[PDB]
């Protein structure tokens, strides 16, 4: 996250570190006992590394009572995926166990109302990726609280021109913004699991680039079939 601060300790117990051989890789959010929903775009060339969850996790290196580090037993990028788009930029992960719930480790509720977030209101994401341009790793999670971008403006020639789907949103990336390490995780409006962090467009903090995050009521059909 450029241009945040520090979270408070445990006050997401939705937020989840995906982990590629003991290493935070990228953001993820636990949408249910055993599923965290991340980035598809995270699983790249990872293909015969780790890949595991950390849980309830405020530090990555310092011990917390919360904090529990999970296996996968399956990895689930979207189907219709692919190394070269921003598209369809989701991956759902099984972890080997049900998650041992408590008030630092519960799954997010989700939107499944296939509507717009109104333009403005504001967005909560978090993240332990990179805090400046030299690329410090913070060592705990920060967050900044982000206003939603209407499409249009979004994909203005000067923006993205003309590649955010139905099926993509914006938040403003004024000096304020996810960046590498923060892609798979959550863009949290009024409470409810909106959006996850793409990596499609690469820039971080340049307003003329929005942060671009994908719409999860999109993939409401797909969520819902990869967990039955
Ligand atoms: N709000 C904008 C936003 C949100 C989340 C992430 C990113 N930017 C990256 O992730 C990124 C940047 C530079 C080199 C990179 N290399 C790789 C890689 N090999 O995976 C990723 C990156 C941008």
């Amino acid at each position: 996250i450029l241009g945040g601060r520090e979270a408070e300790a445990h006050a997401r117990p939705y937020m989840a570190s995906v982990q590629l051989n003991g290493a935070h890789l990228c953001g993820g959010v636990l949408v249910a006992e055993q599923w965290v929903l991340s980035a598809a775009h995270c699983l790249e060339d990872a293909a015969d590394g780790k890949v595991q969850v950390l849980l309830g996790a405020h530090s990555l290196s310092q011990p917390e009572p919360s904090k529990r580090l999970y296996d996968v037993l399956r990895a689930v990028p979207h189907p219709d995926s692919q190394p070269d788009t921003i598209d369809h930029d989701l991956l759902l992960l099984q972890l080997s166990e049900k998650a041992t719930l408590g008030p630092a480790v519960r799954p997010l509720p989700w939107q499944r109302v296939d509507r717009d977030v109104a333009p403005g209101t504001l967005c909560d994401v978090a993240g332990w990726g990179i805090v400046n341009h030299a690329g410090r790793r913070p060592d705990s999670l920060q967050h900044v609280l982000l206003p939603v971008l209407d499409r249009a403006t979004c994909n203005r020639r000067t923006h993205h021109d003309g590649a955010i789907t139905e099926r993509l949103m914006c938040a403003e990336s004024n000096r304020r913004d996810s960046c590498k390490g923060d892609s798979g995780g959550p863009l949290v409006c009024g409470g409810v699991l909106e959006g996850v962090v793409t990596s499609g467009s690469r820039v971080c903090g340049n307003r003329k680039k929005p942060g671009i995050y994908t719409r999860v009521a999109s993939y409401a059909a797909w969520i819902d079939s990869v967990l039955a």
